[PDB]
C-alpha cells in the first residue's frame, strides 16, 4: 500500500540547477513530497525591454525540475495565493489519469490542493497547467517544467551497461507571441487579463516572436552560462511544452541520448543533433573533453541567433591536441 | 506465383472503425481485393461554417484503412465516375515501382483500373492520389488513407514477446488551406475547379487556417468519441500525408509506439509524446488502466486547441486509487 | 602520434557525385589531406530567374561530401581568396572543440589557413561556416556540406551483419529566404553586402520563398537526374544545416536508414518517409527492384512541388510483375 512507506520532504531549487539526488539506490519506495506556489508577474524577456505577462510554477521559467525514483509515489501541494487573478492546475505527463491530475487539482486564487500518484515510468515527463478552455495561452505564457524519474539502478547503456552524470542541468524552451501596435512596436500590457485577445491573434499565426531558454534572451550566457570542466560528465535535460526544437552543442556532441525522453529504451550515441516533439522532454550526456567556450543551441540557426534561442558552457582545464590542433594560423596566401 | 493463390474480397469500413480482421494467423498467403469509388465534394468543416471544397476515397476523410498480411497481394479496383469533373489515380507507400501505381491507376471522370501490388513490408503505409501537376492539392484537399501490412505472426517487442490489440482506430490529420476575400471571411466557392488558383497561394506560405482529425473540427468528440474500458488494449493509427505531427494521449501514453511506423523495427516503450513524418502513418498501443475522458491530440497546443488537431476518448470502469488519488481537494489556504 | 602517420591526399568531386573510396578497408589510420576554395557568387535559383546573393565552399551548393575513416586525422587548408567580400571559417560537427574549427581557421579575404582534426566517430556530419555576428547568414547563402566517417571494416545491420552500396549521391537541402519590393517580384542586388538587412528581415518570418537541392529548383531533373539499374545499392546522403526536412523516395524505400546519421548505431528498415533534423546529415541505403523513373523528395508536398525540393532518379531494367502488375488499365466503366 502507499498508504505505508516511509514519506520524505524535498526541497527545490532554481533553475538550471537541479535539486541534490541519487541516481543508482539501495532505498526502497517512498511517498515524496513537494510543494510549488504560483506566480503570475510582468517579465522582461529581451535586450530592447519588451516584456511578457508571465505565469509561472515558483516565479521561474520553466518551473523547477522535481526527481524521484521509479516506484516511488509523487505527492505535490499546489498553491495559488490571492494576489494572482487567474485559476490554475497541473498535468503530469509522468502520471496516469485524470488528464495527468488536471481535474484534481484545479485551484481558484486563494485556494489550494494535494495529489499524489505513482511514478511507474522511467523518463524525463513534461508537466503543465491546462485550464479547461484557456489551455495554450497558460502554457506558452510559462507554465511548465520536468519531472525526471530515475531508473532504481540508475541509467543504462544498449548493452546494460552503467551510465552515470557528474552534473545535471534543465533548460526549458518557450516559443512566445508578443503583439504588437499600429506603430510596429511590441505592446506593454497593465494586467494579465488585457493581453489574452491580441496574444491569441498572434498564436494563430504559428509564428512566435521570440523564442528563449530559461525565460529571456541570454538567460544562458555571461555571468550566466553553464560550467563544467575537462573528464566531468553532465545531463542536459531540455523541456519543449508546445512546440518542436532540435538541440546540439556547438564543439561536442550528445554522447549517450534519450531524445524521446524514456530511459528504459536504448539511447543513441555520438549525435550532432537531437530532436525534442512538442509536449514532451529529452536527456542528453555528454563527458568534456576540450575546454573553452560551447555553443548550445537550437540547431535552426535563426530560432537561435534572431529568436533568442541558445545559451553558452564554459569549460575549463587542458587543451588536446590529439583530438583538434590548428597547424598553420591564418596567414596570407603564397 | 501470385496468379494462382486463393483470392478474398474485403468489405471496407467508414473511420474511425477498421474493417473486421487477424493479427496472428495460420493461413498463407492471398490475393485480396478491394474496391473503392472516389467522391469530389463540398464538406463543413468548422462550427463556424466554413466550407471546403473537397475530395475523397470513398465519402470519407481519411479514406477507409486496407489491412493485409506480409506476403499477400493487394488488388485494388479504383473507380472514378462521370459525376467527378477531376482525373485522378493511386499511391500505395507500401507498393513497389512505378511510383507507387499512379503511373498505372490514371483515371479521367468515368473510367475505372484494376492494379495489384505484392505487400512484402511490414507497418502502416500511407496512400495517397498524386495527378501530375496537381500533386499536393489533391491530397491536401482530403485524399489519402492507410494500409496496414501485419506480420503473418502478429506484433512483437524488443525481445520478440507477442503483443496484442483488443480494437482498433483511425484517425487521419489533415492540414486545410481556406481563403480569405478583402472582408476577412472564409471564401465560399460554386465548383471544385474555382478554388484551385486561390488555395494555391494560401498553401505557399505554409500557414494552414485549419487542422483537422477525420475531416472537421470535433469530428472526434461529443457523441463521436472512441470509446474503451478499462483493461483493454488500443491500437491507435496516425496518418498525416502532407505535414508533421506530434500525437499525445493526455491521462495516457504510448505502452510500445512505432513512430515511423514499420513493425520490423522494435517499438519504443512510455512515450509521451511521438512523432508522424509528414508523408506517413505511425501507430501506437496503449491498455487503460483509469476511466474517464482522455484527450488525444496534436501537441503543438495551438495547432490542437486552436486549429481543430483534437479528439476525445471515453473509457468506462474502477478508479485505481494506488495508481492516482486526490489527498487533498481544493480548499481555502490556510 | 598523429603525427607519424602516413598522410595521403585527397581530390574531391562536384555534387551530386562523391570522390571514390572505399568502405571495409584493411588499410591503419593516416592523415588524409583536402583543400576547399570559398567563393561568394550570384546564382539562378529558379524557372522565372530569381538570383540570390551566394556564398560556397569550392563554387558549389552544397559543398563537396569529404569522406575518410574512423580514426584517421581530417588536415583541411581552407582557402579565401582576395576576390571575396567578407571573412568566413569553418566547423566541423564531426569534431572535438574549439566551435568545431571555427575559432581556428578565421580567414580574412587573401589569406588561409589549415586545421586537423581526429574523425574518431562514425556518421554523416554536417559541416558550415559560423563567422561571429552573422552565422544564420552565411549557412542560408550556402555555406554547408558532409563529412562521412565509415567504420573501418564498413557499414552494419542491427545484427552486425555486412550492408554494402555500389554507389553513392550527396544531396544538399537549401531553404532560402530571397526579398520582394514593393512591386513583389524578387529583389535583384548589385553586392553580397546589400543584400543583407532585406533578406534578414525574411529570415526573421521563419518562411522560406524557395527550398531547393543542391542549388536550384530542378537540378536533380531531366539531364540531370540520378541514375542507377535494378539490383543495385545506392547510398543516399541527405544534409540540412539550417532547418527540419523529411526524404522520401516515391515508388521506393529506405531499406536501412540512419536517420540522425551515425553508424554506431543500428538502422531502421522499410521507412517510407524519414526526418533530418536541422543541422544534421544523414543516410539511406536502397536496392532498386523496378526500372524507371522514381521520385526522391521532402514529403510536405507543398515545399517539394511549390518550393522546389525534389528531384528525379531514372532506373533501366526489366519490370517484375511479382512486384507490381496492371491488372486491368482505364476504361469505362461497366
Ligand atoms: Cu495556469
Ligand atoms: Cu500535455
Ligand atoms: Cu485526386
Ligand atoms: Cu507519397
Ligand atoms: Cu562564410
Ligand atoms: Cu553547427
Ligand atoms: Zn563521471
Ligand atoms: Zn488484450
Ligand atoms: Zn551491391
Amino acid at each position: 500500500d502507499a498508504d505505508k512507506l516511509p514519506h520524505t520532504k524535498v526541497t527545490l531549487v532554481a533553475p538550471p540547477q537541479v535539486h541534490p539526488h541519487e541516481q543508482a539506490t539501495k532505498s526502497g519506495p517512498k511517498v515524496v513530497e513537494f510543494t510549488m506556489t504560483i506566480e503570475e508577474k510582468k517579465m522582461v524577456i529581451d535586450d530592447k525591454g519588451t516584456t511578457l505577462q508571465a505565469m509561472t510554477f515558483n516565479g521561474s521559467m520553466p518551473g523547477p525540475t522535481l526527481v524521484v525514483h521509479e516506484g516511488d509515489y509523487v505527492q505535490l501541494t499546489l498553491v495559488n495565493p490571492a494576489t494572482n487573478a487567474m485559476p490554475h492546475n497541473v498535468d503530469f505527463h509522468g502520471a496516469t489519469g485524470a488528464l495527468g491530475g488536471a481535474k484534481l487539482t484545479n485551484v481558484n486564487p486563494g485556494e489550494q490542493a494535494t495529489l499524489r500518484f505513482k511514478a511507474d515510468r522511467s523518463g524525463t515527463f513534461v508537466y503543465v497547467c491546462a485550464p479547461e478552455g484557456m489551455v495554450p495561452w497558460h502554457v506558452v505564457s510559462g507554465m511548465s517544467g520536468t519531472l525526471m524519474v530515475l531508473p532504481r539502478d540508475g541509467l543504462k547503456d544498449p548493452q546494460g551497461k552503467p551510465l552515470h552524470y557528474d552534473r545535471a542541468y534543465t533548460i526549458g524552451e518557450f516559443d512566445l507571441y508578443i503583439p504588437k501596435g499600429p506603430d510596429g512596436k511590441y505592446k506593454d500590457y497593465a494586467t494579465l487579463a488585457e493581453s489574452y485577445g491580441d496574444t491569441v491573434q498572434v498564436m494563430r499565426t504559428l509564428t512566435p516572436s521570440h523564442i528563449v531558454f530559461n525565460g529571456k534572451v541570454g538567460a544562458l550566457t555571461g555571468a550566466n552560462a553553464l560550467t563544467a570542466k575537462v573528464g566531468e560528465t553532465v545531463l542536459l535535460i531540455h523541456s519543449q511544452a508546445n512546440r518542436d526544437t532540435r538541440p546540439h552543442l556547438i564543439g561536442g556532441h550528445g554522447d549517450w541520448v534519450w531524445e524521446t525522453g524514456k530511459f528504459a529504451n536504448p539511447p543513441q550515441r555520438d549525435l550532432e543533433t537531437w530532436f525534442i516533439r512538442g509536449g514532451s522532454a529529452g536527456a542528453a550526456l555528454y563527458t568534456f573533453k576540450q575546454p573553452g567556450v560551447y555553443a548550445y543551441l537550437n540547431h535552426n540557426l535563426i530560432e537561435a541567433f534572431e529568436l533568442g534561442a541558445a545559451g553558452h558552457i564554459k569549460v575549463e582545464g587542458k587543451w588536446n591536441d590529439d583530438l583538434m590542433k590548428q597547424i598553420k594560423a591564418p596567414a596570407p596566401i603564397p
